[PDB]
């Protein structure tokens, strides 16, 4: 284990072999659930910003591993991870400012920080559900067909997931935005100085018929209808919530899996807390 | 174990032997702790609408059977119980909108959920907690005297306790409300086309020497100066909170017994999880 | 144990045998931890007053001993405290109001009250864990030179800390403060009509070679600049939070305590909860 009292900022941060080895101890988790793992420890669920649905995941990760959570669902920020450092064996944190867990880490100590979100930056855990949702579903992170519809400017989670990825071979994207929202330049370029395919898109069913996983973000509004020339295989993502970028009458598919990707959340935050706070396996 | 993974929305869903039952569950658990019941299960406390007493019962509730708790003492419900649901092995809520747990239980899929509050139309526990609070005072829940004194026409839970305590044989009710408020005509017609004796009231002392249980409700005030003529085995009954609908004089009496009402509101709750997520007994 | 099921309102009302067993019993929970000394116990944390470092070292402790905790971090308190203490072994609270925590004893029944801050009176843990890091740092709480730096007229914490060092032989104290703010008269009356050195300054380094501790309250701003002709054992202490009265540049320095000050709550307030709810030892 190289995460063994690592700080988890940044998903960028990993190599590739890091993220099968979370998959792996995610799917292990899922399998036969080890209730004891991380008893006796005590972990903050720091939620400066709130975020009760990853907040109630991040917590019912650590009471999977029969752990306690003190915490807020909400003086310098270094002085509160300064003293709070000193209560617990770990700091799961969510902050409405950027590379606040990165300056948390400073005072830390021999505390790990796992970031639950900074600013509207770094969130690693969403993007390591997304992957693990697609390895589930899949049974590989190598040589599918990933669709990117909607606002991929902004929301860097998508960059994340777009980077993870172009760490496994043999993937084609395709890009689906307005123009003023577009997938930025620099992955372009990551995936060009790595030969990695990738095409944008004006519209879904242009596509329809190849794509192994459709993940959407918060005029683009997707339903039932455009899934005629699915392949059986194809997955629906979406980070939530949605309100109609997902019409409701696509829950009753079988492509439908958004749900079943946040549930997946629970075992790829089990799996992360397991690896930080536990040598053996 | 008619119970086992049901969910319970309206204590008005639920038999008489439903009823014995959970009270015998409820009193077995008083008796004996059984702190490691339900544990490795994860619960899950969603307060939409504020309830700290409600709440605190609830989570202690769980806490006795060496549950752990995940929640929020506070997109669409819809997506947030589909999500959810993922997570926990239970939902207890409560909701400040009517229908709110009947809608919850439509995505919660293999999840039950226990409704804590829906609007102000059900609580099933609070009268479960009243019914458990009778038998454990009077030792039946059978050939009882029972006065209902103040709003009978708006708080459901009224009705909810009356209904269930036409479920057994014997009992002789008294109303004392001023007129505007008044049990509605669909219980005293519950009560006519099942044989059951109900006489309305204008003050407390006008048969105050025959109650076995004074229940009280949310002018009619009440104190301790108005108990002379009680029978010794007489309970007071407020589902709480109280103001001085009870004046303070009366704690000091043996037939004061709200607190202890309350307090078995634990003993409901605890035998209600029980027998939800445990087959066995 | 003297103090099994006491209520613990006030410092003052402690014997100094007692202290000395609170902080042995911190220092033995500090040295080889009890995970399963409060198990089956259940604490309720009632900030009715928002403090959530003290609600969180409380909590970490009541975690530390396997116990379990429900509460709000946020009718008369009577009615509040007589239906809460139906469901926990203990309350531990936090109220705006002086006098609140004396007051909710009185319906508390057989549940000890543990005060964690009423109104801006008593805190008794802040100075037990000031005690024990004062005893922690110089192995003893005997003949000690104090100085106390800030305003000392208004927090109350002063005052409980320089009564409970006077219950212990041969300190001097130093006292440094403008002039409005000053130890009030009473103390000065305590330590005269006890036989206690003590005197009053105006600056710092006045007796910054003499002092073993350096206390400092919520002009008088501290930099590590005047730390030059400190004794080698020689701590900064503040009972947080800090803004400028302890400039940054003195955390790195080796008598900067305050941090270490503050995660040593957790053991004091872990050696309390176990005294209460516990008899052996």
């Amino acid at each position: 284990n190289p995460l063994y009292q690592k700080h988890i900022i940044s998903i960028n941060d990993l190599s590739r072999d890091d993220l099968n080895l979370v998959l792996a101890t995610a799917a292990k988790l899922k399998a036969n659930p080890q209730p004891e793992l991380l008893k006796h420890k005590v972990i903050a669920s720091c939620f400066f910003e709130a975020s009760t649905r990853t907040r109630l995941s991040f917590e019912t990760s650590m009471h999977r591993l029969g752990a306690s959570v003190v915490g807020f669902s909400d003086e310098t920020l270094a002085d509160t991870i300064s003293v709070i450092s000193t209560y617990v064996d770990a700091i799961v944190m969510r902050h409405p400012q950027e590379g606040a867990a990165r300056l948390a880490t400073e005072f830390s100590g021999n505390v790990p920080v796992l970031n639950a979100g900074d600013g509207s930056n770094q969130h690693p855990t969403q993007t390591l559900l997304d992957l693990f949702t697609i390895q589930e579903t899949q049974g590989r992170l190598d040589n599918l067909h990933v669709a990117m519809v909607g606002d991929l400017k902004y929301p860097r989670t998508v960059h994340s997931l777009t980077q993870a990825l172009a760490k496994f071979d043999g993937n084609r994207f395709y890009f689906i935005a307005p123009d003023a929202l577009a997938m930025p330049q620099y992955i372009l370029d990551m995936l060009d100085e790595k030969g990695i395919a990738w095409s944008l898109h004006s519209s879904i069913e242009e596509v329809m018929a190849e794509v192994d996983i459709l993940y959407m973000t918060r005029q683009f509004v997707l339903r039932a209808s455009d899934l005629h020339n699915a392949k059986a295989n194809m997955k629906v993502l979406h980070p939530l919530p949605r309100v109609d970028e997902i019409a409701t009458d696509v829950d009753k598919t079988p492509h439908a899996w958004y749900f079943q990707q946040a549930g997946n959340g629970i075992f790829a935050r089990q799996a992360l807390l397991a690896l930080v706070l536990n040598r053996d396996l």
